[PDB]
Protein backbone atom coordinates (compact mmCIF):
# COMPACT_ATOMS: atom_id res chain seq x y z
CA UNK A 1 0.00 0.00 0.00
CA UNK A 2 0.65 3.61 -0.67
CA UNK A 3 2.43 3.29 -3.81
CA UNK A 4 3.64 6.08 -6.05
CA UNK A 5 3.24 9.57 -5.29
CA UNK A 6 2.94 10.20 -1.81
CA UNK A 7 3.49 12.95 -0.01
CA UNK A 8 3.71 12.44 4.09
CA UNK A 9 2.58 15.24 5.92
CA UNK A 10 3.28 15.73 9.40
CA UNK A 11 0.67 18.12 11.33
CA UNK A 12 1.42 18.97 14.80
CA UNK A 13 -1.71 20.27 16.52
CA UNK A 14 -1.45 21.95 19.64
CA UNK A 15 -5.16 21.49 20.56
CA UNK A 16 -8.48 21.75 18.30
CA UNK A 17 -8.14 25.69 18.21
CA UNK A 18 -5.10 25.56 15.83
CA UNK A 19 -7.20 24.09 13.23
CA UNK A 20 -5.20 22.26 10.32
CA UNK A 21 -4.83 26.01 8.06
CA UNK A 22 -5.92 24.53 4.89
CA UNK A 23 -9.24 24.56 3.21
CA UNK A 24 -9.86 20.93 1.88
CA UNK A 25 -12.78 19.92 -0.42
CA UNK A 26 -13.15 16.08 -0.35
CA UNK A 27 -9.82 15.27 0.53
CA UNK A 28 -7.94 17.60 -2.19
CA UNK A 29 -6.25 20.93 -0.56
CA UNK A 30 -7.78 23.94 -2.07
CA UNK A 31 -6.20 27.01 0.02
CA UNK A 32 -3.42 26.68 2.03
CA UNK A 33 -3.16 29.65 5.27
CA UNK A 34 0.76 30.97 5.29
CA UNK A 35 2.07 30.47 8.48
CA UNK A 36 -0.33 28.34 9.40
CA UNK A 37 0.55 24.25 10.77
CA UNK A 38 -0.50 23.15 7.65
CA UNK A 39 1.81 24.90 6.06
CA UNK A 40 4.55 23.63 8.60
CA UNK A 41 3.58 20.20 7.93
CA UNK A 42 4.51 19.96 4.53
CA UNK A 43 0.96 20.78 3.10
CA UNK A 44 0.60 22.15 -0.52
CA UNK A 45 -2.50 22.92 -2.83
CA UNK A 46 -3.46 20.45 -5.24
CA UNK A 47 -2.52 17.93 -3.17
CA UNK A 48 -5.48 14.94 -2.11
CA UNK A 49 -5.38 13.40 1.28
CA UNK A 50 -4.90 9.88 0.55
CA UNK A 51 -4.38 8.85 4.92
CA UNK A 52 -4.81 10.36 8.17
CA UNK A 53 -3.49 8.83 11.53
CA UNK A 54 -3.36 5.22 9.64
CA UNK A 55 -6.90 5.62 8.47
CA UNK A 56 -6.95 5.84 4.02
CA UNK A 57 -9.69 8.76 3.90
CA UNK A 58 -9.39 8.68 0.19
CA UNK A 59 -12.35 6.74 -0.23
CA UNK A 60 -13.84 8.41 3.21
CA UNK A 61 -16.63 11.19 2.06
CA UNK A 62 -16.01 14.93 2.82
CA UNK A 63 -17.52 14.89 6.05
CA UNK A 64 -15.64 12.19 7.56
CA UNK A 65 -12.80 13.61 6.26
CA UNK A 66 -13.18 16.88 7.18
CA UNK A 67 -14.41 15.61 11.19
CA UNK A 68 -11.46 13.61 11.57
CA UNK A 69 -9.51 16.70 10.51
CA UNK A 70 -11.77 18.98 12.75
CA UNK A 71 -10.77 16.31 15.83
CA UNK A 72 -7.31 15.24 15.41
CA UNK A 73 -4.36 16.84 17.33
CA UNK A 74 -0.53 16.23 18.05
CA UNK A 75 1.46 14.44 15.57
CA UNK A 76 -0.97 13.80 12.20
CA UNK A 77 0.21 11.51 10.09
CA UNK A 78 -0.96 12.13 6.70
CA UNK A 79 -0.23 10.55 3.32
CA UNK A 80 -0.92 13.44 0.71
CA UNK A 81 -1.05 12.58 -3.72
CA UNK A 82 -0.75 15.27 -5.95
CA UNK A 83 -4.19 14.59 -6.65
CA UNK A 84 -3.27 12.92 -9.61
Amino acid sequence: ETMGNVTTVLIRRPDLRYQLGFSVQNGIICSLMRGGIAERGGVRVGHRIIEINGQSVVATPHEKIVHILSNAVGEIHMKTMPAA
